[PDB]
Order: C-alpha cells, then sequence, then structure tokens
C-alpha cells in the first residue's frame, strides 16, 4: 500500500484571505488534517507522514511555535484511537513538554491499526544529517545505507509527495532516504483543500506509470 | 548572480523517436547543453550545474555508461576555454580513466572566468551522506552546516532547478545544502529544448 507525506502549507494566507485569527487558521488546518486522514484510508495509504514543521520554524517565538505545536498535538488528543501514531525529526528543537505529550500520545494510540499517521518536527536535512554524524561519530567503524535508513528522520521510504499552498519546491522537506518520490503541487491553500482536490493529486500521481 | 541546476532527462526517447542510435540521443545532448550554455550565459546565471548521471545509472551495461560518460566529456573538451570547469559526485562509482581525463580537463579550464560548468557524477542523497560520513568519521570533533558544505557534491546553493524529460520529482538529484532551490518541470526532452523553453523557464522561476 501507498506511503504518501503532506505538506500542509498556507496556514496564514487562508486565515488573512478570511479574516480570521490565525489561532483560527491552524484550528482549522488540524480539522482538515482529521478530514485528510479519512480519505488517505478510503485510498488506500497505509502511512501517512505530515511535515508538522521546518527546523526553522522551531526558531521562531516561544508563542508563536506553541501556537502551531498545540494545533498539531490536538489533532493526536482527538483521534489517536484511529490510528498508530508515531513522531520524529529534530527532536532537540521541540520542547519537552511537547515531546513527552507526544510520547503520551503515541503510547495511547491504536498500536494495532493498519494506518500509521507520522509527525515530522523540525525537518531540514543540513540538520538531519548534522545530528546523525554527532550521534554516531567514532562510535562505528564505518556508515553503510542500513544504518543510514536507521537514523533517518523518515523511516521509510515515501511513494508521493503532496504540497499545497502553491510553492513549486521542497523547501526543508525533502525526505532523505526517498529518492523515487512522486511529487504533486497543489495551488490550493491547505484549509480549503477538497476531497476533490486529493482526488485530482491521486489521479496525477497513479498516472505516472503510462 | 543566479546558480542554475540543469537535469537533463530523456535521451533515450528522443533517440528512438527519431530513429537514431542512443549514441545520436547523447550526441544531440552535447550540442544542447553547448547552445544551453550560451543561453544561461547570456540570461545572467554564473554558475551552471549540470547533473551528467545518478549513482543508479552508473550499473547500467558498461558500454552504456562509457556512452553517456564519452558525450559529456566531449563537451568539455570543447569549450573548456570559454569556462571554469569542475566536477563532484561519487567519483568511487566512475572509471579512473574518466576521473583521470575530467581531472586534467578542470586544471585545463579557464580559471579567470566568471561562468562555472560544474558537473555532478553519480548524484544520490544517501550515497553522498554514506561518502561523507565515512570520510570524516572519528577525524573531526563535531560535524557543523560549514563543514558539510564544505564536503557535499553540489559546492554551493542553488537557486533554481530545471528538468526537461515530463518527470514530476527529483529522483536522485535533490542537492542537500539548497532547501529553498525553485524548481521547473518541463515535458520537452532534453534535446528538443529550444530557446523558447528556456525563456518560459526563467520567467516562471523569476515570478515565483
Ligand atoms: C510545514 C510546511 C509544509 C510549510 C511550513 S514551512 P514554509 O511555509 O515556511 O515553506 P517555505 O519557506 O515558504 O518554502
Ligand atoms: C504548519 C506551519 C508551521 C506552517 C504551515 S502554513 P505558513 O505559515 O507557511 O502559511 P503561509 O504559507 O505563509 O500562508
Ligand atoms: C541524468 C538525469 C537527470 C536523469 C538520469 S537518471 P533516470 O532517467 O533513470 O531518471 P529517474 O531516476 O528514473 O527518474
Ligand atoms: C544523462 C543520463 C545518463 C540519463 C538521462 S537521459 P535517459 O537515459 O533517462 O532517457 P529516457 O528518459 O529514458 O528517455
Amino acid at each position: 500500500m501507498t506511503t504518501l507525506m503532506l505538506l500542509p502549507d498556507g496556514m496564514r494566507r487562508w486565515s488573512e484571505k478570511n479574516g480570521v485569527s490565525l489561532d483560527d487558521g491552524y484550528a482549522a488546518m488540524g480539522d482538515k488534517i482529521i478530514e485528510f486522514m479519512g480519505w488517505a484510508k478510503e485510498e488506500g495509504v497505509k502511512t501517512l507522514y505530515i511535515t508538522a514543521s521546518s527546523a526553522a520554524n522551531h526558531g521562531r517565538p516561544e508563542a508563536a511555535v506553541n501556537t502551531f505545536m498545540e494545533a498539531f498535538t490536538e489533532v493526536i488528543r482527538r483521534c489517536h484511537s484511529q490510528f498508530k501514531f508515531d513522531f520524529s525529526g529534530s527532536l532537540d528543537l521541540v520542547s519537552e513538554d511537547y515531546l513527552t505529550e507526544l510520547s503520551a500520545l503515541r503510547d495511547k494510540s491504536d498500536s494495532e491499526s493498519d494506518f500509521t499517521l507520522h509527525y515530522i518536527l523540525g525537518m531540514s536535512l543540513s540538520h538531519e544529517v548534522v545530528g546523525i554524524f554527532n550521534k554516531l561519530n567514532g562510535k562505528i567503524p564505518e556508515m553503510t545505507e542500513e544504518i543510514l535508513a536507521e537514523n533517518a528522520y523518515v523511516p521509510t521510504q515515501v511513494d508521493y509527495i503532496i504540497r499545497t499552498g502553491g510553492a513549486i519546491r521542497m523547501s526543508s522537506f525533502f525526505p532523505l532516504m526517498s529518492p523515487y518520490a512522486e511529487l504533486h503541487f497543489s495551488p490550493v491553500l491547505f484549509p480549503d483543500t477538497t476531497r476533490a482536490d486529493f482526488d485530482a493529486a491521486l489521479k496525477d500521481l497513479r498516472a505516472r506509470d503510462r
């Protein structure tokens, strides 16, 4: 079954366009994620990676960081019984409070579910590689691809990547060990995404086996 | 000014469509690369990175490997005085014959040119990172972003990436230290690229 990575982009522009607070933008994002997970389950996806943040996002003022961390965490608070939950990334950039709570939510999630919802926090290839080197430096005889795969943020290969929000770039979010990922860029702001947008993405992605 | 990375794709399909040998497709690519460098030079790009091959490509049958290595090398024999030439990548996968000649051709090129043509060979993120780790393991106190950048295949940050040939994916070619590279995907087979295709690509890229 399919491994899909979702890059939810456009919450701020959506908030401004609809004349609402950024908090309401992130709440609309959380509701969309829950909706999007349901679509993914119907569509043969077994693992949904969501890029919760780039490493740079965690350098914003703490209140702004707490704002998006709280929105992503609330999704798991509401739906952790509907899937197996895990997270990974630049954990050195995340506060103790959120790491502690997300670890609790992982333990409480349905370990028997066929569907995985996995958050990647603080994505950045340079940060990822730097961290991996400094953890293993002088501790092993040689690096191999198997060892690199074991230490990478994204622990499996990604088949498809969907980026909302109109940017045609990968920013900090390219998955290190996933050379073959097919990319689909949508101009739609993430909180406006419909199932029709998702279905169009999957038809595009599926037709690449011409 | 700007740093552009080109992914030339579609030589096989172009060869079949035009009923010629794969060597002839690669010859057409070489001519197109020279033409494309002229467009790039006129449009103010100062560094043009070209992905000559993925790591996987060097696993192809060995005559096929010599075919693309020869076609890319021929470009640099022909134009190395018109730019500064350099190359990098998974050189452990490249034949020492081409590595010797390319190393000579690098030393040969116009060191004073304000335009750089740089080949990346055997590109692969995992292979790149494994190699960097194994090169520095136990020899430095700690890795930093600056040390990683000094060891990465692509030695500078990439502003724009153009991938021809219709694939909407980065395959083995994502540049490690260039998170903010803007991507442009063209459906045109590389040897079919026209100046209009290049101008449309840059217009899209410049507006972004
Ligand atoms: C979490 C995601 C998918 C995007 C947030 S990072 P961003 O909006 O800053 O991305 P860009 O820097 O704009 O490319
Ligand atoms: C989930 C995070 C942290 C950012 C995603 S949305 P954004 O802040 O980039 O919003 P805009 O792209 O600026 O509209
Ligand atoms: C040199 C370039 C840009 C592509 C050659 S590798 P390829 O044709 O096998 O491309 P894919 O890896 O299959 O996407
Ligand atoms: C430059 C190299 C080595 C491969 C790029 S062209 P290709 O062999 O992928 O040709 P096709 O895409 O298969 O038509």
